């Protein structure tokens, strides 16, 4: 049935932008550990400039 | 008799295509069974892809 993959591809359109939103959230948090490396390691490039 | 077999023979003739016309069916209702699991099956299919 085409019928049957009509009802498919709209729940399939509304999972795949599920995995949009989500997959956002997985940028945003590799934001704030990102944000974590780069203020550390600048702590430890003040470490080896004193050296 | 003869002409026994003949009347005999033309409802026999009947008889078989009413089992293709029933028949038919069988086909068409296996049709949207097979439509089913070809439909339900690439859901489980993007399941494991997504695992």
């Amino acid at each position: 049935a085409d019928d049957a993959t009509s009802q498919a591809k709209a729940a399939f359109d509304s999972l795949t932008a599920q995995a949009t939103e989500m997959s956002g959230y997985a940028w945003a948090l590799v934001v704030l550990v990102v944000g974590a490396t780069v203020g550390i390691k600048l702590f430890k490039k003040f470490v080896s400039r004193a050296s």
